[PDB]
């Protein structure tokens, strides 16, 4: 009990502060911009060097005729008439729209915390913003005695669940996704076949019941090498990824429950009550301030009487 | 349809016709860019 | 990176291969596509002994991109994990003094 | 109060672990890339040349394609260059971390 400096009003608070946690931005972040990488690098490399099909066409042939069978050929993928090449006709499918559906994994990883702006963020907001200015204007009226309204909130809270199942939500569509990526890459990396070369064949229309076209192509998919190295390293990081949101699914088990221990130190609290041990919106609290304890100087001021 | 062009504009053209071998590169074009044209009208499609 | 690529997309190729004569300008774009392309798999390449230079040769440029990537990450978690509670300190230690 | 919280900070061991950590991860990633990329320069041989074969699919059995095909890789003189000058930055500077 001596003296200490009083806290002044200020209308410009906290700057704006943490809507999201520390973890999981970091985890959006990377299972985001993953995709979107190496969709970049790829496409980059394939307008660089080379085409997405090659077929070789006889020397008899024109330049025209040789882009026909080219054009033919990469378009009769879907398509299953005569591939001779049935029995992985489904790779031949996947070998073309492989950058779609990495692009589609990419879009539908990033609704989730959209959902999250658009539906949990201003309450949140809100919440935090009055608990902070209760908290600062709570100790402004200690050091004039030296010269609870908390307690009920954080009562009011124990039994209410409408943020921590939207938030268990979140993460649980967010680890769905994940493992549907991680298995379709896995059996994408899987086929790893001579899948790229398959047979083509152009007498379909008038051009059946003729003597100049040699009824044969050997074609040959070009980009499967870079894409099989693409799903590689994109399983790998997305199965190291997946024991971060498996542990980030605990809520009260990754807490600490002496985030206020420091205020008893101040008579008029006595806030030893945090024995929740559950699943409510006070374990979820318990953890969304702990990282933004970093904006009450009262907490700063306490730091140093309680370990003299 | 930002994706489709880019794949469309990367690789590929919109139509490709199979003119004999006789023909020079130009007429090759002239058939391409006529049965492209050509779509509209209803005169002679075989598909109707 | 940025300038390997380009000079390399300025002047050149990524491969070249000697076709005869007789072939058509579509048959030694094939014959090029086709060597490229087939560097991955050990099926005929006649050079076994110096096989995984054939297959790092091709992929130098992704890999040193990945080293560029790693050597970022412990800035990016010194940003989300040490800075606020630095910067809180020292504006406490600095408002003290 | 600051002859205090400088013994307050005496006995806690929570920054300089995470600090330690970052540095450790980035030297370790540095040695990696230096390894590699020594190794990338001292293959430094004809590898860029190698034969190449078409004949797989139906063009097996065939008697106009000619069977051997002398490929060349075109940009690995300055891929050696480029590691070169990465390794020598790189040398130069792990006594710094």
């Amino acid at each position: 009990f001596s003296d200490f400096l009083l806290k002044e009003p200020t209308e410009p608070k906290f700057k704006g502060l943490r809507l999201e946690l520390a973890v999981d931005k970091m985890v959006t972040c990377i299972a985001v911009g993953l995709p979107l990488l190496l969709i970049s690098l790829a496409f980059a490399q394939e307008i660089s060097i080379g085409t997405q099909i090659s077929c070789f066409s006889p020397s008899s042939f024109s330049w025209r005729q040789a882009a026909f069978v080219d054009s033919y050929c990469w378009a009769a993928v879907q398509q299953k008439n005569s591939l001779q090449s049935e029995s992985g006709n489904l790779p031949l499918w996947l070998h073309k729209f492989f950058p779609y559906i990495l692009l589609l994994f990419a879009i539908l990883l990033y609704l989730p915390p959209l959902f999250w702006r658009f539906a949990a963020a201003p309450h949140i907001c809100s919440d935090l913003k009055f608990i902070m200015e209760e908290l600062d204007k709570v100790y402004n009226r200690a050091i004039k005695a030296a010269k609870p309204i908390v307690e009920q909130y954080l009562k009011t809270k124990k039994n209410s669940n409408n943020l921590i199942i939207k938030y268990i939500s979140c993460r649980l569509l967010t680890l769905i996704i994940i493992l549907l990526a991680c298995i379709y890459l896995g059996y994408y990396f899987s086929l790893s076949s001579l899948s790229d070369e398959f047979v083509c064949s152009i007498k379909s229309g008038i051009l059946r019941n003729d003597s100049t076209v040699p009824d044969q192509f050997q074609c040959k998919l070009i980009a499967v090498g870079i894409f099989q190295l693409l799903s590689v390293i994109n399983l790998v990081v997305y199965v190291l990824l997946a024991p971060v949101v498996v542990y980030t699914l605990f809520v009260p088990f990754r807490q600490k429950t002496d985030v206020l221990k420091v205020y008893e130190i101040l008579p008029t609290f006595d806030v030893l009550h945090f024995k929740s041990e559950g699943y409510n919106d006070l374990s979820l609290y318990n953890l969304f301030l702990e990282e933004n304890i970093s904006e009450v100087k009262s907490y700063k001021c306490l730091k140093v009487l309680e370990n003299i």
